[PDB]
């Protein structure tokens, strides 16, 4: 009920397919950056929403800066985000799988996920 996802210095995270087992109460994402950037040069965060909604959480974060972890405060879209962390930094978060519907989901990192930084999520 847990993944462990690295975002590097080249804007990709490792993996580009979650699956959430259907027996998870909880599910937890553990973040780290390999690479030698700090987090106000190439910051990475990782953020869960529906496909649909990505994209403005997205533009309204990018927009909302670094300050913000490039999100928008209390953004209502946001199932679960993680800090944004530079190289040789971690953060984990952990959600509840009731917010999900066995729906099409997206994670990405806020700030680069206009350059591919994205993935899937599916509970199954
Ligand atoms: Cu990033």
């Amino acid at each position: 009920c847990s993944v462990d996802i690295q975002g590097n210095d080249q804007m990709q995270f490792n993996t580009n397919a979650i699956t959430v087992d259907k027996s998870c109460k909880q599910f937890t994402v553990n973040l780290s950056h390999p690479g030698n950037l700090p987090k106000n040069v190439m910051g990475h965060n990782w953020v869960l929403s529906t496909a649909a909604d990505m994209q403005g959480v997205v533009t309204d974060g990018m927009a909302s800066g670094l300050d913000k972890d490039y999100l928008k405060p209390d953004d209502s879209r946001v199932i679960a985000h993680t800090k944004l962390i530079g190289s040789g930094e971690k953060d984990s978060v952990t959600f509840d799988v009731s917010k999900l519907k066995e729906e099409q989901y997206m994670f990405f990192c806020s700030p680069h996920q206009g350059a591919g930084m994205k993935g899937t999520l599916t509970l199954k």
